[PDB]
């Protein structure tokens, strides 16, 4: 099963009980964005991140009464149609708001049962993706495909280190390709225990295909209330990219000297084949539109891995 | 019966009939569609060899001036990028794309690929979260039918085409329309089946390597290359990989007779085989700009993946 989260007086996590930390329900988010939850029917704002006032420019109480209808007039009917009752928690809808306080915000919404989860992040506003797609497809074998993928991602993102991280049948991990800035340790060829990515993290990575820690030293921002009014239970945040990262994993990243981390799942035959894994030495908020490019690349790599593995077997 | 290609018309080959379809050399027509321009150049020196006859009007230069310069001089910023992206021996399927600001012609999209020692350069005029939203909707579709319907509707919304269908090949190469989105008033092709010879065996082979083809105007005359043969080889210039390549006059007659002014289809490739087509129709001529066509190319790949996934959920 899972332990209760901390804020419901559950045990603190150790290397004895890695597998039991309820990473989906931390009750908090990373501070480079803001999150609101809301009722599926009424559009009634039920929870907000204590930092919402910053991003939205709204007097705190104003929000926690109001309706999405009021708050987002153009958007609220689109949401209603895009995310019908009963849809999967994996389905997401995005829009760009030109919002008074903040030039442009990206809005990302998904639905978990009766709750809409809304994420707001700063945003903005060429051929590198098309060029990359053809490059991946003409790679002659899996090894070269891995090399092209890591190089392409590094060029698109500027990340200090990009890895392709392949799982063995026992969930042992192996770095099979790597693109990195001069003057970093090489992780190429190295293998790591299964517990470095626990079973509960791997399952959630099979369904929700991108996550990040924008700053490995930033404090999480609580949800208020912490419990969903609807259920008097924790809000599931696994489908939210703003979700606070596990402190265990933040400790792991800090001990390696990483300041910003991001990975993308490569899913083949319904299973987690590996990850595009990115390190930066310093804090780094990759903007939403560039993340989208990596999300596309994730799908394309999933296709090409199967194609390429089929021409060996 | 499968038989080798006839020589093209310009090398004294025969004219093509319903009898000998499968032998038309549709990859070497010696000509392009008039809404863009094409140059060929030597892959090592960058000497310009062939150009479409309309090139002066896209590029704003006399032929003899174009042909008298190397790509190093014509494309000083792109020439080194081309050479890195398209190394000798690379496959003909690999494409490099850039946007140019050309004085006379505005923003041009440049698409380049390499066939042996030849570079092929295509120039076309070029111009929010719809793709991301579509990607997730496709993935959440519960079964093959719902996927097919979401895919057709999405493509129609992105493009404005009068008719978007999902054409699926059977094992005998007969095809069947299994989903479609269509303009009000058009009659339905859903569930109709069409014989294998409608897309003969050599088109289907080409459609497995080069994943998008089109006919922007089913009545437009083709524009010859000049000279027609590659001076490197005194042989035909391979245009299989060029979206500007002229459509078979057989297929254009088949389209005009249906009332179709514009045609475009994307290959859906599963396990190395052509599974089906995103086929689109417009009643009037219609040019879809290169950046919009890129969205369809990306959806072609997504759909190939999702078709595998939906079919595996099915035994
Ligand atoms: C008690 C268990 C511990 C534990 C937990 C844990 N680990 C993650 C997530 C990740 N761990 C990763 C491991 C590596 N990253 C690398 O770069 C290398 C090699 C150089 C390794 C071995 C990765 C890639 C992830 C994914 C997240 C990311 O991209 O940064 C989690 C889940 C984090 C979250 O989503 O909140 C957890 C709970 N880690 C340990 O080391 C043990 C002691
Ligand atoms: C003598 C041979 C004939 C022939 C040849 C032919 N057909 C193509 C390409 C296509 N044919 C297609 C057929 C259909 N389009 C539809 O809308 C329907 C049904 C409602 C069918 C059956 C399609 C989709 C294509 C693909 C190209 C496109 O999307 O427009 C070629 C190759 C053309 C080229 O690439 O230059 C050839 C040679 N068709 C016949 O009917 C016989 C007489």
């Amino acid at each position: 099963p899972f332990f209760p989260p901390l804020y419901l007086g559950g045990p603190e996590i150790t290397t004895e009980n890695c597998e039991r930390e309820p990473i989906h329900i931390p009750g908090s988010i990373q501070p480079h964005g803001a999150l609101l939850t809301a009722d599926g029917h009424s559009g009634e704002v039920l929870q907000m991140s204590l930092n919402a006032a910053t991003f939205l420019g709204q007097e705190p109480t104003v929000l926690r009464g109001q309706t999405l209808a009021a708050l987002l007039p153009e958007q609220w009917p689109a949401l209603q149609a895009a995310l019908p009752p009963g849809c999967p928690d994996a389905l997401q809808y995005r829009a760009t708001l030109d919002w008074p306080a903040a030039g442009h915000l990206s809005l990302t919404v998904h639905r978990v049962g009766e709750l809409l989860i809304l994420e707001f992040e700063p945003t903005e506003a060429p051929h590198a993706l098309r060029n990359a797609m053809f490059a991946l497809e003409s790679a002659p074998n899996l090894r070269a495909l891995a090399e092209v993928a890591t190089q392409t991602v590094r060029e698109l993102t500027g990340f200090d280190r990009v890895m392709l991280y392949k799982f063995a049948p026992d969930a042992t991990g192996e770095v099979i390709a790597e693109a990195r800035r001069e003057g970093l340790h090489a992780f190429l060829g190295h293998r790591f225990p299964a517990s470095d990515i626990p079973a509960q993290a791997r399952a959630l990575y099979t369904r929700h295909l991108l996550r990040l820690t924008a700053d490995t030293r930033a404090a999480a921002v609580p949800l208020d209330p912490v419990l969903n009014p609807q259920t008097n239970a924790p809000t599931p945040l696994g489908g939210a990219v703003l979700r606070a990262t596990s402190p265990m994993h933040m400790q792991y990243l800090r001990n390696m000297g990483v300041g910003s981390s991001l990975s993308v799942s490569v899913v083949v035959g319904g299973q987690l084949w590996g990850l595009i894994a990115c390190h930066h030495q310093t804090p780094y908020v990759l903007p939403p539109d560039l993340r989208t490019t990596l999300e596309y690349l994730g799908r394309l790599l999933s296709l090409q891995v199967q194609v390429k593995e089929a021409l060996e077997h």
